[PDB]
């Protein structure tokens, strides 16, 4: 019975692992598209900053 | 028997979910630490870029 109560326990155990294993690949999945908005968002500011530094120093 | 070869079947697939949750974990982290430091990169370059809009604005 030791080994029944192992592989039972062990079984509800893996769902266990399962289940945390999918969720922590949903938190990457949201982290991951936090990251991707803030790289665009990244790359637009700067080359608006950029453009508008060259502007200004233009005008000087 | 057969039952513990079963068992050992069971116990190998949680290790090998154990190295999954660890990698999965690990990479959620350093994706979170990514998108901290992107959002302070783009909230300190959009500052840069209005007080650079505004001293345009002064200097035309």
């Amino acid at each position: 019975q030791l080994v029944e109560e192992e592989l039972d326990r062990a079984q509800e155990r893996l769902a266990t692992a399962l289940q945390k294993l999918e969720e922590a690949e949903k938190a990457a999945d949201e982290s991951e598209r936090g990251m991707k908005v803030i790289e665009s968002r990244a790359q637009k500011d700067e080359e608006k900053m950029e453009i508008q530094e060259i502007q200004l120093k233009e005008a000087k």
